[PDB]
């Protein structure tokens, strides 16, 4: 049972976890075997030759955010470790780059320091490093008005791979790079010239990374500081002619009016080009680079809207069809009002194009026809534009920062077939022709489209094969049992905050639809507020695996006078997961609960009011593996578990009143494999594989000793978090771990 | 101050209100001198005819929301006081009318109660009632199908001029009413035909409520139970024919799909009339009812839209030009794609049409030129519409349920002129012609449009006078020194809730438009989330009087290590009214806090983390009245506060963690009026007029009588909720007021 590092095996390795530990120096108590040390997020001051002592066997050590004044490591402190492989030093205060590392260094990361100086005596000996990470060093410091970068200080590191040193004040591209760099990363460098001469020898190189240098402005959480005269980059004709194995290039952010075709004549294998706040509204109508990208499968041209155009228009060149690999175009933020047929006749044919995200333009209008000419379409992202309805008649530095590195759409949705997402859309009500032209979508979104309409089951005729229907954050009024009814594939149903007519008296209330569905998995009416049903007053399906019903009122329905909701669930006959979460229970009725489905496989009550649990109910849940009542108000528990589940996996009661555990409860129960009573308030204890215990106001006097026993007896038990189980008293104990007690 | 009731003086009679303070029975240390007595939300569940001997001098008795299983009024309990003329009596669980009420009532109210017989043993006796309130009876209960309104109930009671029967299960209007009636409320009856005799003889009649009978769904906060068929409300040809008083007319949700003209015929004075929540679609079109209302002042055809129509026209008849009194057209809801200027061409000539409420019609192109064509116009209310950039060219049972009686539009705006509300529509940007063909705004309402734009000064030209803005729930850029700054004449601007790119370090944050402003009175600020701006670091301002800066980032500002914000509130020179309140504030520099306008007579810095307070700084701000420092985490009091102020007059401290008064603190201060110690951790105490203690956890125990006799002492200052000033300790005590103790027989210990 390691202290203070949760020590566990990894493929071939054993790796010890100690980040956010309050440690206040590096542990001399790290197991032996140990290969991987991460000692992040701690209060470590000191790093001298001892601090690993024991411990030649590491190839990896993390140190980053030490502490939360400065980190001082002493010259040579590292060297003895003769296989030190990486090495992550980020976020440090490091004044310059630690003296006498070990040659052994194959990744070394110096990010968010205060390293002013880049020496041959740093890193020049270093002549094993692949991956060097320089990133966020002279940064917007006025100490540091540029990084001194030695002469040839990377040239002799003939094996390095990946440099960065993005989000530093250079100016210039650094002199003598080795041959062997494969990704070159210099965004946000203050580099506003490029040279024939910059980028030579580089003939290995795959990635370039110039972005944020003449930058336009736009929701960067770093400063932007534009070019004077809102100058673009100035990048010579010919800068990349020897970059022939370039992939990926990103000039996002460069302020770039005109694309030189030039850039790509000798680049024929590039894979990903991000433009991404620039003003290529021009080069986006009329490119002649379009022509030199056969292999581009991902273009990014978000956010080069000009500032107050509203074009009819967008302005699309014929020659977006010579990208003949695209399998995902980035059109967001160009701000048109009309997506015409013909606007888009260039990417009908590229056989690829997979992805077409149009958000943040403000169209009203398109030609919903134009989507079927697609061959291999399964993305079509429209979130944030105006499609009305239709009648007629503190951050990651580690993240990429200009690009929308998620799915565009939950993969969970996208899994089912063609995607559509209109969410953020003014579809206020769904109009009769809303999906007339359109492909067979088997995910939609409408998700705060303010939708506040009645549905008569005839809206989705036109797409009657929706699988994943997202309805969420509207006003929707469920005032018919037909609602929905047309999608009967509908496996996936998201009805969360659709509180406001739920909340109405004088509107009915039907949930009866449910019923129609043979094919429905997962329905979810979380933060719906649901207090009265009409004519129907249950839930039946014969389908359904999981309801998530937080965020309701069943302390209204299940404390209905005439119990008319006593068996709301009960109909769910194939429920194997019920969330009854943030529904503000005191006391569930007996009856109430023994109608719950007894094919519940994982019941959640958690935050709730819960004072009492009748646990003898359990026995009428012979399949309940997962039982989860944190955050609740309980005191007792059954002393007799056993009488009422040989099912029972995991059981949390986390966030509770619990002072006293029955004399036979740890022991008994054998299907129990996780109990968690952290964050209670026990002062003593007096098959499972982990206990949580961590917050309890422990009483460390002697007593806790048989305790202590029992956790040096059964190792098999994980205790999770050991640093956090902490002693309440006396005086001299209340901030120990009860890992820390002796026997006297 | 009599315990447990605050007795007020007010026009020569003495108030008591012992409103909300657990009382089990109607206390007997009421002062016999009381004229009214407010009960309201207590336990009282006995009315005996010793509930209120003496106290002969009662004209009023409120016993609202007791309890909070019944109330129990024996026969006769109030025929002693021969004076009582208004009784309360709401929400009391009655089932029945009490028996045995005094002669001399003239407003009796039963409304939530279950009541189901409307006996003459009851009220035929109460022959000078002017207002009886029946309302909310027998409403959705399953023990009673009808109310049982015994015959010629109502016609003994010749002084009868308010009658309410609203929510009860009639079915009928009830015959043999007083002619003396002047407001009949028949709303939620379930009456479903009105025949030539049901207001027959109710000359006086000048309000009807016949709104809820047979309804049409919408939002209401009531059962909505439509009549079989979705069928209207049948009224006879001359059901009002005798009713030539009538002013208010009330037909709200009746499902009319048409308006019987017949119906208006002998009713010349019709001031306003509620159409709510009807079909009514072709009769806004057709509309002969239209002309036979000359004299209509207040017009609502809100929520008459056809189910799944989005109209591309509002079709309004052309005799809307026949309504010469209309001030106030409200056509919320009819769901419509253009208003063209032809389609308004009857209202043009009514020469006080004042208020259009055009709200919720989904509308996205307006010829707002049609708007220069009215006389008197004061208010366009366009708000939840989809009016895009122009580039080309518990409930209240007593609330009026169907009718916004709340103003359209903030009077604060209104007030400066003619007021323009497009909030909560699609104008995502100010386009060039946004404002172009508009009368003279002098109020605009921006509020919630997803704008989210930059700010080149130039937006606002077409519109210059504009004194009061509403640009709130927006993603605004204020990246331009130059934002606002066409509008001269600005007295108000509400920034509030445009935190997006203030929280954004890769843009500008410039606030130096304000400025340039002559005429800036009050600017709001609260919950922009300001950690920096660039350029000009300090607010300056010769004319503004009030800065709501809640919800920023002042802990990040007033903490910046070269000191720059340390006199960002300084340059404004007349600020009198100044908002701190949720900044995260832990310390306030001293200089920061001394760099504060020396004008300041109100300083809120309530809802922060403040551990310490440096009072000796008050001295440099000698025109404060009201400091405000309630919801911190204050520990210590000044202990000689008269040295560092004579201005104070009010003091709030609630939800701090003060344990100790300084002995010279509440002695000292002669300024001080209101001090709020509520909510701290006070165990004991040992000019002012009002002094707030409740919520501490006091030890009752020998040591608080001091105080116990200075409260006896100083009776003129109130001291409010005294029922919730409760010991905490010895034991025996924790739960009593601390006006409960025995001066004679404490204990000293327990400390
Ligand atoms: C079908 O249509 C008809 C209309 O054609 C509707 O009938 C109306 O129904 C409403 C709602 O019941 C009635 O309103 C009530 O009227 C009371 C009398 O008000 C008048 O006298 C006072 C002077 O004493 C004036 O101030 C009023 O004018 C305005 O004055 C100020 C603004 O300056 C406002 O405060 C008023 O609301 C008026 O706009 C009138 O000339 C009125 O007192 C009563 O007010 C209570 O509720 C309001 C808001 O909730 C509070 O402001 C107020 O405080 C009252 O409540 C408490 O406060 C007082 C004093 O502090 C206490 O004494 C109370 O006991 C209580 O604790 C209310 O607004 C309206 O009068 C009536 N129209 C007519 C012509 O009769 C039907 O309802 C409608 N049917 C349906 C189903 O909707
Ligand atoms: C952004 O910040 C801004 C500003 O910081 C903020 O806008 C202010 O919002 C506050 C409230 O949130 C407003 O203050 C209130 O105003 C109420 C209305 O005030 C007027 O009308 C009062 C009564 O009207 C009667 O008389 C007229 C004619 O005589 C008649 O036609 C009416 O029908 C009616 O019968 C009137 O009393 C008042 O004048 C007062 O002004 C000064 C104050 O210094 C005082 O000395 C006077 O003696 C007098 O009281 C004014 O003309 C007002 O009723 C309300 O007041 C009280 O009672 C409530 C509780 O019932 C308390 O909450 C309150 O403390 C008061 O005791 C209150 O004062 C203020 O007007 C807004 N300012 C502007 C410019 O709009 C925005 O809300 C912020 N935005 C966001 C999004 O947060
Ligand atoms: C300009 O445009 C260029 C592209 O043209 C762009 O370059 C890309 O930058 C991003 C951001 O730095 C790079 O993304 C990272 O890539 C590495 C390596 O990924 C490969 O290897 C892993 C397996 O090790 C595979 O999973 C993956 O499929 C690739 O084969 C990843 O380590 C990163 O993943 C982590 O970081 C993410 C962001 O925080 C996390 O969300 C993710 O969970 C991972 O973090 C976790 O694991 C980490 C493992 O080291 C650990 O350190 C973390 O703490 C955490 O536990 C990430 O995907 C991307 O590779 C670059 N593209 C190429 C082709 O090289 C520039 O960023 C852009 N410029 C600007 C300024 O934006
Ligand atoms: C309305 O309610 C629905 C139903 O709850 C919600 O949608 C679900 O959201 C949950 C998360 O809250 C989703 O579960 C998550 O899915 C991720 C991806 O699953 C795929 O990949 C995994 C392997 O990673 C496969 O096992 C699986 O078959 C899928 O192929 C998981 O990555 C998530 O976390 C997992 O890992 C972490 C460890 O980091 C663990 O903590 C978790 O226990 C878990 O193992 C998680 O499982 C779920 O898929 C969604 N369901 C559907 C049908 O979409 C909506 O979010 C909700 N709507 C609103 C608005 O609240
Ligand atoms: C510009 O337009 C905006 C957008 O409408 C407008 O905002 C509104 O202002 C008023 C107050 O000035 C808000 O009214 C309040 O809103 C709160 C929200 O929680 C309500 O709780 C309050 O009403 C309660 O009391 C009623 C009594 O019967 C209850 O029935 C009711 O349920 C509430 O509990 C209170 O009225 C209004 O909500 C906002 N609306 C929005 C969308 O922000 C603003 O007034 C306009 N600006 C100008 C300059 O006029
Ligand atoms: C349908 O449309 C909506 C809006 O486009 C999608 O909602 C968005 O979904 C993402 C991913 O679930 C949310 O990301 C989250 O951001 C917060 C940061 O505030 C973070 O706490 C979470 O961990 C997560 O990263 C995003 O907030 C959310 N946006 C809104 C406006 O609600 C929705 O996912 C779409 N549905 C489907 C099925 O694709
Ligand atoms: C009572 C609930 O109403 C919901 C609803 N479902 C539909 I189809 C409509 C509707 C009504 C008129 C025009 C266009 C559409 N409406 C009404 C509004 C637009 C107000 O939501
Ligand atoms: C970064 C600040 O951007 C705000 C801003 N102010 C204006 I005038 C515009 C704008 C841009 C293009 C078309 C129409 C209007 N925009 C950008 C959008 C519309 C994306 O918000
Ligand atoms: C460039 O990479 C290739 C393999 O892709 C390798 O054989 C070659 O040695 C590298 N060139 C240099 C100069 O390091
Ligand atoms: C399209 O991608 C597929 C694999 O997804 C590949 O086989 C095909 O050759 C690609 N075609 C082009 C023109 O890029
Ligand atoms: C419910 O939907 C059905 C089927 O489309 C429709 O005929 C009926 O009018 C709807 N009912 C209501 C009350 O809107
Ligand atoms: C649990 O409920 C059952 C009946 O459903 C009842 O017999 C028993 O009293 C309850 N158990 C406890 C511990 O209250
Ligand atoms: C009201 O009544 C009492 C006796 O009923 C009388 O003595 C008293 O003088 C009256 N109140 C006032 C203020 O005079
Ligand atoms: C109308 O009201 C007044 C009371 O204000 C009364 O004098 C008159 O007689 C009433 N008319 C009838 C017919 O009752
Ligand atoms: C218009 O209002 C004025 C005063 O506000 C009033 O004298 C007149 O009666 C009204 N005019 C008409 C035609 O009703
Ligand atoms: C109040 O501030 C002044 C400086 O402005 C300082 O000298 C004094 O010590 C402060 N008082 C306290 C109690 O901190």
């Amino acid at each position: 049972r390691s202290y203070p590092c949760d020590e566990k095996k990894q493929n071939d390795s054993v790796i010890a976890e100690c980040s956010n530990r309050r440690l206040q120096e590096v542990p001399q108590t790290v197991g032996k075997y140990v290969t991987e040390l991460d000692l992040s997020d701690n209060f470590i001051t000191h790093i001298t030759n001892e601090s690993f002592q024991g411990l030649q066997n590491l190839t990896k050590i993390n140190l980053n955010h030490n502490p939360n004044n400065g980190l001082n490591i002493t010259d040579g402190a590292f060297l003895n470790l003769k296989n030190l492989r990486e090495l992550l030093l980020e976020d440090n205060q490091l004044p310059q780059i630690p003296s006498g590392l070990p040659e052994s260094l194959t990744e070394l990361s110096l990010i968010q320091n205060n390293i002013y100086n880049i020496t041959k005596e740093g890193i020049s000996r270093l002549i094993n490093l692949k991956n060097l990470y320089l990133a966020w060093n002279c940064y917007f410091n006025k100490v540091c008005e540029k990084t001194n970068i030695e002469d040839g200080v990377f040239e002799t590191l003939t094996n390095l791979e990946l440099l960065s040193l993005s989000f530093n004040s250079l100016s210039h591209v650094p002199p003598k790079l080795p041959s062997s760099l494969r990704k070159l990363f210099l965004s946000n460098t203050q580099i506003k010239y490029i040279s024939e001469e910059d980028f030579k020898g580089l003939i290995n190189l795959t990635l370039l990374d110039l972005s944020g240098n003449c930058p336009r402005c736009f929701n960067a959480p770093f400063p932007c500081v534009p070019c004077d005269g809102g100058a673009s980059i100035n990048i010579d004709r010919f800068a990349f002619q020897n970059l022939t194995q370039l992939r990926y290039l990103n000039l996002s952010s460069t302020s770039l009016r005109k694309i030189n075709a030039a850039w790509f004549k000798n680049m024929p294998h590039l894979k990903v080009l991000d433009l991404e706040f620039n003003y290529l509204v021009g080069e986006i109508a009329s490119g002649a680079f379009l022509t030199m990208l056969p292999r581009l499968e991902i273009l990014d041209l978000s956010f080069n809207y000009i500032k107050g155009s509203y074009p009819q228009h967008i302005n699309i060149s014929r020659n977006f069809s010579k990208l003949l690999s695209l399998r995902a175009l980035h059109l967001r933020g160009y701000v048109f009002q009309e997506l015409r047929e013909d606007d888009f006749q260039p990417l009908m044919q590229l056989p690829n194009l997979s992805t077409i995200n149009l958000g943040i333009n403000f169209i009203k209008q398109i030609d919903f026809k134009l989507f079927q000419n697609f061959s291999n379409l399964e993305i079509i992202y429209l979130s944030e534009n105006r499609i009305s309805p239709l009648v007629k008649d503190e951050f990651d530095p580690h993240s990429n920062f200009y690009h929308f590195t998620r799915p565009l759409i939950k993969p969970q949705c996208a899994a089912y077939g063609k995607a559509l997402d209109l969410s953020l859309n003014s579809i206020f009500f769904i109009g009769p022709n809303q999906f007339e032209n359109l492909p067979d979508i088997a995910c939609l979104n409408l998700s705060a489209n303010s939708n506040a309409q009645v549905l008569s089951g005839t809206e989705f005729s036109a797409i009657p094969h929706v699988k994943y229907l997202d309805l969420t954050n509207n006003r929707l009024d469920f005032d018919n049992a037909s609602a929905l009814t047309e999608l009967s594939d509908l496996e996936v149903l998201d009805l969360s905050y659709n509180s406001h007519y739920f909340r109405i008296a004088g509107v009915t209330h039907h949930l009866e639809f449910i019923q129609n569905f043979t094919n429905l998995k997962v329905l979810n009416l979380s933060h719906n507020n649901i207090y009265t049903l009409t004519d129907k007053y249950n839930l039946e399906s014969k389908s359904l695996v999981e309801l998530v019903f937080s965020g309701n009122r069943l302390d209204i329905l299940w404390n209905d006078d005439d119990n008319r909701y006593i068996s709301i669930f009960k109909g769910l006959k194939n429920l194997t997961r019920l969330d009854l979460s943030l529904n503000r229970l005191k006391h569930i009725p007996n009856e109430a609960f023994l109608n719950l489905p007894a094919s519940l496989t994982e019941l959640h009550i958690n935050d709730n009011m819960l004072k009492f649990f009748n646990w003898t109910l359990l026995q009428q849940f012979p399949r309940l593996e997962l039982l989860d009542l944190r955050g609740n108000k309980l005191l007792f528990l059954t002393d007799s578990l056993s009488d009422f589940t040989s099912s029972l996996r995991t059981l949390l009661l986390s966030h509770n009143r619990i002072s006293h555990l029955p004399s036979g409860f740890l022991s008994e129960v054998s299907s129990l494999k996780h109990l968690d009573l952290s964050s209670n308030l026990l002062k003593t204890i007096n098959k499972l594989s982990m206990l949580e215990l961590h917050g309890n106001p422990f009483e460390c006097t002697c007593d806790i000793g048989d305790f202590r026993r029992w956790m040096d007896e059964h190792l098999n038990v994980k205790i999770p978090r050991l640093v956090d189980v902490i002693c309440a008293s006396p005086g001299d104990q209340r901030g120990k771990s009860i890992v820390s007690l002796e026997l006297t």
